[PDB]
């Protein structure tokens, strides 16, 4: 959080970045803004995080909406106000932050409500600076340790080497996940004391018989599957035996949530 | 290139952060890997920057394919090597890097092999923290200063007429101002106003065609620029004679798509 602004902090830096010429003729005036939604089903997050930026900047805020809450219909979401200047320079960080996190929130709903069994979780694929924002958003759209990748492996020689150097460094709670492509590199996995096994870009009838393949020799492993998955495929993989599916589409998909702010005069 | 580099290592800091746990007790080994393309046809960039970046990682490296190369097919686009732990944890910094710039360069090409008249550009609608490298990756592509009033401005000094005096007070004579406008009204009164560059954004062919028709005839001095959600099918339907600029936001917002990996040799 002190982490968070200092991240926004350097946004707003890169769009400035010495002096915002445009803007500086208006340093002695201060207005009032609406910040305003133009898409229509949609998520809020980011409203927490935006306050305390707008406040670090040295503006006021108010805002009719709570993070994690469904919108249905567009509008005014919030108003600011303060020095034009800083309104004005602070404007593009804004609505960059409440444009992702809006969008991944929103992504995100949607998926964990085609979902009866697993749970929808982010991938680690993020895009860089900001999946620390987009992580958030995830848990606001309401979704919520270790990982020994293929390059990690080809270093130890084995799973089962990969586990035991890894847990001599962690408290028996933390978990080790390891990442396979195949029913037999899970099992190894398995054998090799892993608490959760990853199914990289695997058919639906494959994990159906690998998953049911590791809980028969194990049911405390924890299955997650992770891909490309859309949001219309994502119910194929919500078998009894996956505990937690993991969709690129969450993080990297483009930008869709429309919002601006408006000057009132 | 120093802020660039304190950029990339931020985004290493950010994967890291406080310790790669998988990686640490490979750290007494190094590794070599090879870096690969899995996506067809493409256009490299990132290179330069990746190279100085994992000089500063501490890793040496080699590329067969430089900034700015046209790519067919499939392939190893370069090598890696050094310590284990610090190969590791550059990873997925590098492959960032990578995918985004060559998705950006590789749209931009395509972008600007269907115009004649009109150059494509990058708007400032930009991911936030990696505008730096997507402005390089158009480059790069084909595309290819000044200071922008927009409409929050507009409502403030109350007319163009008042916005570019104002700003001209504050500026060398070298710099050029751009305003952007949504009519034909606000058009001519920034024409009117002085503005070196005029943008016409979320309007139709049609009424572009005529818009910066009317701005040429009044002075052909003024750049016109025509920016928006265009796409690779719509954008020649732009490419009128009387517009020196085109910028999209696909270029820059697009989901990132060339798949590259980094594959350790055993």
């Amino acid at each position: 959080m002190e982490k968070i602004l200092d991240l926004l902090m350097s946004f707003v830096k890169e769009d400035e970045g010495k002096l915002d010429l445009a803007s500086f003729p208006l340093r002695n005036t201060t207005a009032g803004a609406h910040l305003l939604l133009k898409t229509e089903n949609v998520v809020a997050s980011g409203i927490e995080v935006s306050r305390m930026f707008l406040e670090k900047m040295g503006l006021l805020s108010k805002f009719n909406v709570e993070d994690g809450e469904y919108l249905e219909g567009t509008g005014v979401i919030g108003e600011i106000e303060g020095n034009t200047y800083k309104l004005l320079v602070a404007e593009r960080t804004l609505l960059n932050v409440l444009s992702v996190m809006f969008s991944v929130a929103t992504t995100t709903r949607r998926f964990a409500e085609k979902l009866k069994h697993a749970k929808i979780a982010a991938t680690r694929k993020i895009l860089p600076g900001l999946g620390v924002l987009q992580k958030i958003a995830v848990v606001h759209g309401g979704g919520d340790c270790v990982m020994i990748k293929d390059n990690h492996l080809k270093m130890y020689g084995s799973a089962e080497r990969a586990v035991q150097e890894v847990r001599k460094i962690i408290p028996f709670t933390t978990k080790i996940e390891v990442e396979v492509e195949n029913l037999e590199d899970a099992l190894r996995a398995v054998e090799a004391g892993a608490d959760i096994v990853m199914l990289d870009n695997l058919s639906p009838e494959e994990v159906k018989d690998i998953s049911r393949r590791i809980k028969d020799i194990n049911p405390n492993v924890i299955v997650e599957v992770s891909g490309g998955i859309t949001e219309e495929n994502v119910s194929l993989y919500d078998f009894e035996t996956v505990d937690v599916i993991s969709s690129s589409r969450l993080t990297l998909q483009e930008v869709f949530v429309d919002l601006s702010l408006e000057i009132q005069r």
